[PDB]
DNA sequence: GTTGGATGGTAG
DNA sequence: CTAACGCTACCATCCAACC
Protein backbone atom coordinates (compact mmCIF):
# COMPACT_ATOMS: atom_id res chain seq x y z
CA UNK A 1 0.00 0.00 0.00
CA UNK A 2 1.52 3.20 -1.51
CA UNK A 3 -0.18 6.79 -1.38
CA UNK A 4 1.47 10.06 -3.46
CA UNK A 5 0.28 13.62 -2.01
CA UNK A 6 0.31 16.58 -4.06
CA UNK A 7 -0.06 20.22 -2.75
CA UNK A 8 0.89 22.89 -4.88
CA UNK A 9 3.48 25.85 -4.15
CA UNK A 10 2.43 28.95 -3.13
CA UNK A 11 -0.90 28.50 -5.40
CA UNK A 12 -2.50 31.53 -6.25
CA UNK A 13 0.41 33.48 -6.03
CA UNK A 14 1.86 30.79 -8.29
CA UNK A 15 -0.98 30.79 -11.01
CA UNK A 16 -0.34 34.44 -11.20
CA UNK A 17 3.62 34.34 -11.96
CA UNK A 18 2.60 32.40 -14.90
CA UNK A 19 -0.15 34.89 -16.20
CA UNK A 20 2.73 37.80 -15.27
CA UNK A 21 6.18 36.87 -15.41
CA UNK A 22 7.35 39.98 -14.72
CA UNK A 23 6.26 39.40 -10.97
CA UNK A 24 8.53 36.55 -10.87
CA UNK A 25 11.45 36.87 -8.08
CA UNK A 26 9.62 39.81 -6.40
CA UNK A 27 7.39 39.39 -3.68
CA UNK A 28 3.95 38.90 -4.56
CA UNK A 29 0.91 39.10 -2.42
CA UNK A 30 -2.78 37.81 -3.44
CA UNK A 31 -5.86 40.06 -1.35
CA UNK A 32 -9.57 39.12 -0.53
CA UNK A 33 -10.61 42.93 -0.82
CA UNK A 34 -13.98 43.66 1.14
CA UNK A 35 -15.06 47.48 0.22
CA UNK A 36 -15.12 48.38 3.86
CA UNK A 37 -12.50 51.47 3.16
CA UNK A 38 -9.55 51.51 1.24
CA UNK A 39 -7.48 48.15 1.15
CA UNK A 40 -10.00 46.88 3.57
CA UNK A 41 -10.15 42.58 3.93
CA UNK A 42 -7.34 39.59 4.20
CA UNK A 43 -4.41 38.02 2.11
CA UNK A 44 -5.18 34.94 0.62
CA UNK A 45 -1.84 33.96 0.15
CA UNK A 46 1.67 35.58 -0.70
CA UNK A 47 4.81 33.87 -2.72
CA UNK A 48 7.68 32.96 -0.84
CA UNK A 49 9.36 36.25 -1.04
CA UNK A 50 6.48 38.16 0.24
CA UNK A 51 6.41 35.47 3.01
CA UNK A 52 10.32 35.90 4.32
CA UNK A 53 8.91 39.23 5.67
CA UNK A 54 6.08 38.35 7.61
CA UNK A 55 3.05 38.19 4.53
CA UNK A 56 0.93 34.98 5.22
CA UNK A 57 -2.69 34.07 4.63
CA UNK A 58 -5.18 35.97 6.97
CA UNK A 59 -3.47 38.94 8.37
CA UNK A 60 -5.10 42.38 7.20
CA UNK A 61 -3.88 43.81 3.41
CA UNK A 62 -3.08 47.16 5.25
CA UNK A 63 -0.83 44.80 7.89
CA UNK A 64 1.08 43.83 4.70
CA UNK A 65 1.33 46.98 3.35
CA UNK A 66 3.02 48.31 6.29
CA UNK A 67 5.82 45.76 6.38
CA UNK A 68 6.07 45.27 2.02
CA UNK A 69 4.48 48.88 0.54
CA UNK A 70 6.72 48.21 -2.53
CA UNK A 71 5.26 44.66 -2.91
CA UNK A 72 2.74 43.46 -6.08
CA UNK A 73 -0.60 43.51 -4.46
CA UNK A 74 -3.69 41.79 -6.94
CA UNK A 75 -7.00 40.64 -6.27
CA UNK A 76 -7.95 37.38 -5.98
CA UNK A 77 -9.44 35.53 -9.25
CA UNK A 78 -11.03 32.63 -8.09
CA UNK A 79 -12.31 31.30 -11.11
CA UNK A 80 -9.22 31.18 -12.75
CA UNK A 81 -7.02 29.57 -10.11
CA UNK A 82 -10.15 26.82 -10.58
CA UNK A 83 -9.93 26.34 -14.05
CA UNK A 84 -5.24 25.81 -13.54
CA UNK A 85 -6.58 23.66 -10.59
CA UNK A 86 -8.86 21.40 -12.73
CA UNK A 87 -6.08 20.77 -15.69
CA UNK A 88 -4.49 19.68 -13.33
CA UNK A 89 -6.30 17.29 -11.39
CA UNK A 90 -7.20 15.87 -14.73
CA UNK A 91 -3.46 15.76 -15.69
CA UNK A 92 -3.24 13.39 -12.07
CA UNK A 93 -6.51 11.07 -13.03
CA UNK A 94 -4.30 9.71 -15.82
CA UNK A 95 -1.16 8.75 -13.04
CA UNK A 96 -3.85 6.91 -10.99
CA UNK A 97 -8.04 6.78 -11.43
CA UNK A 98 -7.55 6.32 -7.39
CA UNK A 99 -7.80 9.97 -6.83
CA UNK A 100 -9.25 11.78 -3.99
CA UNK A 101 -9.58 15.78 -4.46
CA UNK A 102 -8.93 17.30 -1.24
CA UNK A 103 -8.83 20.95 -1.63
CA UNK A 104 -8.42 23.55 -4.81
CA UNK A 105 -4.87 22.50 -4.58
CA UNK A 106 -3.95 19.57 -3.15
CA UNK A 107 -4.53 15.50 -4.40
CA UNK A 108 -4.28 12.06 -2.77
CA UNK A 109 -3.58 9.35 -5.36
CA UNK A 110 -2.90 5.44 -4.54
CA UNK A 111 -0.31 4.25 -6.73
CA UNK A 112 -0.22 1.21 -5.25
CA UNK A 113 -0.74 -0.54 -8.63
CA UNK A 114 1.37 1.98 -10.77
CA UNK A 115 4.45 1.05 -9.21
CA UNK A 116 6.28 -2.27 -7.30
CA UNK A 117 8.12 0.37 -4.78
CA UNK A 118 8.93 3.28 -3.02
CA UNK A 119 12.26 3.84 -5.16
CA UNK A 120 9.96 3.50 -8.46
CA UNK A 121 7.01 6.37 -6.27
CA UNK A 122 9.68 8.70 -6.57
CA UNK A 123 10.78 8.08 -9.92
CA UNK A 124 6.73 8.75 -10.08
CA UNK A 125 7.31 11.61 -8.39
CA UNK A 126 9.49 13.45 -10.60
CA UNK A 127 7.27 12.19 -13.71
CA UNK A 128 3.95 14.08 -11.97
CA UNK A 129 6.43 16.87 -11.49
CA UNK A 130 8.08 17.59 -14.51
CA UNK A 131 4.62 17.04 -16.12
CA UNK A 132 2.52 19.56 -14.38
CA UNK A 133 5.54 22.07 -14.81
CA UNK A 134 5.70 21.63 -18.66
CA UNK A 135 1.89 22.07 -19.31
CA UNK A 136 0.97 24.43 -16.63
CA UNK A 137 3.77 25.73 -15.64
CA UNK A 138 3.07 25.39 -12.12
CA UNK A 139 5.78 23.70 -9.30
CA UNK A 140 4.27 21.34 -6.88
CA UNK A 141 5.54 19.27 -3.28
CA UNK A 142 4.97 15.87 -4.03
CA UNK A 143 4.49 13.27 -0.75
CA UNK A 144 5.01 9.38 -0.70
CA UNK A 145 4.29 7.29 1.99
CA UNK A 146 2.33 4.07 3.11
CA UNK A 147 -0.80 6.43 3.84
CA UNK A 148 -2.97 9.74 3.07
CA UNK A 149 -1.84 11.48 6.46
CA UNK A 150 2.29 10.39 6.35
CA UNK A 151 1.97 11.28 2.62
CA UNK A 152 0.80 14.76 3.46
CA UNK A 153 3.36 14.95 6.75
CA UNK A 154 6.63 14.16 4.12
CA UNK A 155 4.54 16.85 1.66
CA UNK A 156 5.19 19.32 4.52
CA UNK A 157 8.50 18.57 5.25
CA UNK A 158 9.59 19.32 1.78
CA UNK A 159 7.97 22.19 0.70
CA UNK A 160 8.36 24.04 -1.47
CA UNK A 161 9.18 22.53 -5.27
CA UNK A 162 10.00 19.06 -2.99
CA UNK A 163 9.78 15.54 -3.01
CA UNK A 164 10.02 13.51 0.05
CA UNK A 165 9.58 9.60 0.87
CA UNK A 166 8.80 8.22 3.57
CA UNK A 167 8.46 4.45 3.58
CA UNK A 168 7.01 1.61 5.41
CA UNK A 169 10.37 1.04 7.06
CA UNK A 170 11.10 4.55 7.63
CA UNK A 171 7.71 5.86 9.05
CA UNK A 172 8.42 4.35 12.57
CA UNK A 173 11.59 6.24 12.91
CA UNK A 174 8.92 9.30 11.74
CA UNK A 175 6.20 8.41 14.77
CA UNK A 176 9.13 9.18 17.19
CA UNK A 177 10.75 12.68 16.11
CA UNK A 178 7.76 14.55 14.56
CA UNK A 179 6.61 17.67 16.01
CA UNK A 180 2.69 16.90 17.71
CA UNK A 181 1.94 20.59 15.91
CA UNK A 182 3.33 18.94 12.58
CA UNK A 183 0.20 16.42 12.74
CA UNK A 184 -2.76 16.87 10.28
CA UNK A 185 -5.63 18.00 12.37
CA UNK A 186 -3.11 19.27 15.52
CA UNK A 187 -3.97 23.47 15.32
CA UNK A 188 -2.94 25.74 18.13
CA UNK A 189 -5.63 24.95 20.14
CA UNK A 190 -5.50 21.22 20.12
CA UNK A 191 -1.28 21.18 19.99
CA UNK A 192 -1.20 23.48 23.58
CA UNK A 193 -3.88 21.58 25.41
CA UNK A 194 -1.96 18.20 24.76
CA UNK A 195 1.72 20.33 26.16
CA UNK A 196 -0.32 20.57 29.08
CA UNK A 197 -0.20 17.55 29.60
CA UNK A 198 3.96 16.34 28.50
CA UNK A 199 3.03 15.59 25.09
CA UNK A 200 5.38 17.26 22.55
CA UNK A 201 6.22 14.56 20.02
CA UNK A 202 3.26 12.28 18.23
CA UNK A 203 4.77 9.60 19.92
CA UNK A 204 4.15 10.68 23.62
CA UNK A 205 0.45 9.54 23.13
CA UNK A 206 1.09 5.70 23.68
CA UNK A 207 2.44 6.55 27.37
CA UNK A 208 -0.98 8.18 28.31
CA UNK A 209 -3.83 6.82 29.64
CA UNK A 210 -6.66 7.03 26.60
CA UNK A 211 -9.33 8.53 29.89
CA UNK A 212 -6.75 11.69 30.25
CA UNK A 213 -6.70 11.80 26.34
CA UNK A 214 -10.45 11.31 25.63
CA UNK A 215 -10.60 14.04 28.67
CA UNK A 216 -8.62 16.89 27.08
CA UNK A 217 -9.51 16.27 22.88
CA UNK A 218 -12.95 13.95 22.90
CA UNK A 219 -13.03 10.80 21.95
CA UNK A 220 -12.83 11.11 17.60
CA UNK A 221 -9.61 12.67 18.10
CA UNK A 222 -7.69 11.06 20.89
CA UNK A 223 -8.42 7.82 18.69
CA UNK A 224 -6.72 9.47 16.07
CA UNK A 225 -3.54 10.48 17.90
CA UNK A 226 -3.39 6.97 19.11
CA UNK A 227 -3.93 4.87 16.09
CA UNK A 228 -1.51 6.85 14.48
CA UNK A 229 1.32 6.34 16.99
CA UNK A 230 0.57 2.59 16.90
CA UNK A 231 1.04 2.80 12.90
CA UNK A 232 -2.31 1.09 12.56
CA UNK A 233 -4.51 4.36 10.55
CA UNK A 234 -4.54 3.61 7.03
CA UNK A 235 -7.71 5.28 5.80
CA UNK A 236 -9.03 5.09 2.12
CA UNK A 237 -8.44 7.06 -0.84
CA UNK A 238 -12.47 8.13 -1.88
CA UNK A 239 -14.06 10.54 -4.30
CA UNK A 240 -14.57 13.67 -2.32
CA UNK A 241 -18.66 14.24 -2.51
CA UNK A 242 -19.55 18.10 -1.29
CA UNK A 243 -21.63 17.70 1.63
CA UNK A 244 -22.26 21.89 2.15
CA UNK A 245 -21.80 25.07 -0.16
CA UNK A 246 -22.40 28.26 0.73
CA UNK A 247 -21.10 31.88 0.43
CA UNK A 248 -20.73 34.59 2.67
CA UNK A 249 -20.22 38.54 2.27
CA UNK A 250 -19.03 41.59 4.48
CA UNK A 251 -21.10 44.28 4.72
CA UNK A 252 -19.87 48.24 4.27
CA UNK A 253 -20.71 48.46 7.54
CA UNK A 254 -21.81 46.50 10.77
CA UNK A 255 -26.01 46.83 10.86
CA UNK A 256 -29.04 45.51 12.68
CA UNK A 257 -31.13 46.87 10.07
CA UNK A 258 -32.96 44.20 7.88
CA UNK A 259 -33.58 46.14 5.04
CA UNK A 260 -29.96 47.30 5.10
CA UNK A 261 -28.30 43.94 5.25
CA UNK A 262 -30.90 41.97 2.88
CA UNK A 263 -29.23 43.12 -0.24
CA UNK A 264 -25.88 40.95 0.78
CA UNK A 265 -27.93 38.02 1.71
CA UNK A 266 -29.93 37.94 -1.18
CA UNK A 267 -25.88 38.12 -3.24
CA UNK A 268 -24.92 35.40 -0.83
CA UNK A 269 -28.56 33.02 -1.73
CA UNK A 270 -28.19 33.98 -5.66
CA UNK A 271 -24.45 33.05 -5.83
CA UNK A 272 -24.41 29.96 -3.85
CA UNK A 273 -27.75 29.18 -5.47
CA UNK A 274 -25.38 28.87 -8.61
CA UNK A 275 -23.09 26.93 -7.35
CA UNK A 276 -25.33 24.52 -6.05
CA UNK A 277 -25.72 23.37 -10.09
CA UNK A 278 -28.48 20.93 -10.14
CA UNK A 279 -28.29 20.14 -6.59
CA UNK A 280 -31.58 20.23 -4.32
CA UNK A 281 -30.51 20.83 -0.50
CA UNK A 282 -33.15 20.04 2.39
CA UNK A 283 -31.38 22.29 5.39
CA UNK A 284 -30.45 26.49 4.99
CA UNK A 285 -28.69 28.20 7.67
CA UNK A 286 -27.94 31.81 7.67
CA UNK A 287 -24.36 32.81 9.29
CA UNK A 288 -23.55 35.96 10.46
CA UNK A 289 -20.28 37.48 11.62
CA UNK A 290 -20.58 39.20 14.52
CA UNK A 291 -19.23 43.29 14.54
CA UNK A 292 -16.56 41.65 17.79
CA UNK A 293 -16.06 38.75 15.09
CA UNK A 294 -17.73 35.95 16.62
CA UNK A 295 -19.95 33.63 14.60
CA UNK A 296 -23.91 32.44 15.75
CA UNK A 297 -26.13 30.83 12.66
CA UNK A 298 -29.88 29.98 12.57
CA UNK A 299 -31.14 27.25 10.13
CA UNK A 300 -33.89 24.82 9.29
CA UNK A 301 -34.25 21.36 8.07
CA UNK A 302 -37.26 20.74 5.76
CA UNK A 303 -38.55 17.34 4.45
CA UNK A 304 -38.25 18.47 0.88
CA UNK A 305 -36.05 20.03 -0.93
CA UNK A 306 -35.40 23.83 -0.62
CA UNK A 307 -37.04 25.83 -3.80
CA UNK A 308 -34.78 29.24 -4.68
CA UNK A 309 -38.01 30.99 -3.55
CA UNK A 310 -38.18 29.18 0.04
CA UNK A 311 -34.57 29.74 0.32
CA UNK A 312 -35.21 33.79 0.07
CA UNK A 313 -38.37 33.37 2.40
CA UNK A 314 -36.76 31.09 4.67
CA UNK A 315 -33.46 33.29 5.39
CA UNK A 316 -34.95 36.33 6.11
CA UNK A 317 -37.14 34.49 8.60
CA UNK A 318 -33.50 33.00 10.27
CA UNK A 319 -31.55 36.15 10.15
CA UNK A 320 -34.74 37.91 11.54
CA UNK A 321 -34.62 35.06 14.45
CA UNK A 322 -30.22 36.01 14.79
CA UNK A 323 -31.24 39.83 15.33
CA UNK A 324 -34.13 39.12 17.89
CA UNK A 325 -31.64 36.26 20.19
CA UNK A 326 -28.63 38.15 19.95
CA UNK A 327 -27.72 42.21 20.49
CA UNK A 328 -24.21 42.92 18.42
CA UNK A 329 -24.27 44.34 15.00
CA UNK A 330 -23.30 41.98 12.01
CA UNK A 331 -20.66 42.28 9.85
CA UNK A 332 -20.53 39.78 7.19
CA UNK A 333 -23.75 37.43 6.42
CA UNK A 334 -23.87 35.00 4.17
CA UNK A 335 -25.72 31.16 3.94
CA UNK A 336 -24.86 27.21 3.57
CA UNK A 337 -26.96 24.94 1.95
CA UNK A 338 -26.45 21.20 2.81
CA UNK A 339 -28.37 17.72 3.25
CA UNK A 340 -28.33 17.30 -0.51
CA UNK A 341 -31.26 15.19 -2.02
C1' DG B 1 -30.48 3.64 25.20
C1' DT B 2 -30.03 5.16 19.80
C1' DT B 3 -30.18 9.17 15.97
C1' DG B 4 -31.28 13.76 13.65
C1' DG B 5 -31.40 18.38 14.44
C1' DA B 6 -29.71 23.07 15.95
C1' DT B 7 -25.87 25.33 17.02
C1' DG B 8 -20.97 26.09 17.87
C1' DG B 9 -15.62 24.71 17.45
C1' DT B 10 -11.24 23.25 15.26
C1' DA B 11 -8.63 22.75 11.27
C1' DG B 12 -6.71 23.08 6.74
C1' DC C 1 -14.78 53.21 7.72
C1' DT C 2 -10.44 52.77 11.51
C1' DA C 3 -7.44 44.85 11.31
C1' DA C 4 -9.03 40.15 10.94
C1' DC C 5 -11.64 37.28 3.76
C1' DG C 6 -13.87 33.09 2.99
C1' DC C 7 -14.69 27.77 2.22
C1' DT C 8 -16.08 23.30 3.88
C1' DA C 9 -15.35 18.62 6.50
C1' DC C 10 -15.69 16.67 10.68
C1' DC C 11 -16.63 16.68 15.63
C1' DA C 12 -18.94 17.98 20.17
C1' DT C 13 -22.84 19.12 23.04
C1' DC C 14 -27.32 19.81 24.19
C1' DC C 15 -32.17 18.07 22.89
C1' DA C 16 -36.54 15.60 22.27
C1' DA C 17 -38.44 12.26 19.44
C1' DC C 18 -37.90 7.30 18.04
C1' DC C 19 -38.22 2.32 17.47
N1 LIG D 1 -8.67 33.46 0.83
C1 LIG D 1 -7.88 32.54 1.38
N2 LIG D 1 -7.28 31.60 0.64
C2 LIG D 1 -6.51 30.77 1.37
C3 LIG D 1 -6.25 30.78 2.73
N3 LIG D 1 -5.39 29.74 3.06
C4 LIG D 1 -5.15 29.13 1.92
N4 LIG D 1 -5.80 29.72 0.85
C5 LIG D 1 -5.77 29.39 -0.57
C6 LIG D 1 -4.69 30.23 -1.23
C7 LIG D 1 -3.51 29.29 -1.35
O1 LIG D 1 -2.63 29.63 -2.45
C8 LIG D 1 -4.22 27.95 -1.53
C9 LIG D 1 -3.47 26.72 -1.06
O2 LIG D 1 -3.25 26.87 0.32
P1 LIG D 1 -1.97 26.25 1.02
O3 LIG D 1 -2.35 26.04 2.44
O4 LIG D 1 -1.61 24.92 0.41
O5 LIG D 1 -0.75 27.28 1.00
P2 LIG D 1 -0.11 27.81 -0.39
O6 LIG D 1 -0.35 26.86 -1.54
O7 LIG D 1 -0.56 29.20 -0.75
O8 LIG D 1 1.43 27.94 -0.01
P3 LIG D 1 2.19 26.52 -0.08
O9 LIG D 1 3.63 26.50 -0.60
O10 LIG D 1 1.68 25.31 0.70
O11 LIG D 1 2.76 26.96 1.24
O12 LIG D 1 -5.41 28.03 -0.75
C10 LIG D 1 -6.88 31.79 3.51
O13 LIG D 1 -6.85 32.03 4.73
N5 LIG D 1 -7.68 32.62 2.74
CA1 LIG E 1 -0.05 24.56 -1.25
CA1 LIG F 1 -2.85 22.96 0.41
CA1 LIG G 1 -0.87 20.84 12.94
NA1 LIG H 1 11.19 -3.40 3.61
Amino acid sequence: GIVLFVDFDYFYAQVEEVLNPSLKGKPVVVCVFSGRFEDSGAVATANYEARKFGVKAGIPIVEAKKILPNAVYLPMRKEVYQQVSSRIMNLLREYSEKIEIASIDEAYLDISDKVRDYREAYNLGLEIKNKILEKEKITVTVGISKNKVFAKIAADMAKPNGIKVIDDEEVKRLIRELDIADVPGIGNITAEKLKKLGINKLVDTLSIEFDKLKGMIGEAKAKYLISLARDEYNEPIRTRVRKSIGRIVTMKRNSRNLEEIKPYLFRAIEESYYKLDKRIPKAIHVVAVTEDLDIVSRGRTFPHGISKETAYSESVKLLQKILEEDERKIRRIGVRFSKFI
